[PDB]
């Protein structure tokens, strides 16, 4: 439901796999206290929105998507259409999360 991304590898097939599809990727750390507070309700987005991918990225066990993907604040949120980014921002922001995704999708 929210499938956890355990490589580069895995992130890059996602985003192709995923075709037209909106894909929301959550970027959080375990010494982060607001990425656990909003982790329920990510999986609850992924439950609600069938028509969106969503993916998890530990930033720890892939430090180099994290990097790649210019993350810089926990938790961040990345939005990407076709392979791009088309949205980004920081913070455990519950209603900025479903009002991102309701522009994006």
């Amino acid at each position: 439901m929210v499938k956890q991304i355990e490589s580069k590898t895995a992130f890059q097939e996602a985003l192709d796999a995923a075709g037209d599809k909106l894909v929301v990727v959550d970027f959080s750390a375990t010494w982060c206290g607001p990425c656990k507070m909003i982790k329920p309700f990510f999986h609850s987005l992924s439950e609600k929105y069938s028509n969106v991918i969503f993916l998890e990225v530990d930033v720890d066990d892939c430090q180099d998507v994290a990097s790649e993907c210019e993350v810089k604040c926990m938790p961040t949120f990345q939005f990407f259409k076709k392979g791009q980014k088309v949205g980004e921002f920081s913070g455990a922001n519950k209603e900025k999360l479903e009002a991102t995704i309701n522009e994006l999708v």
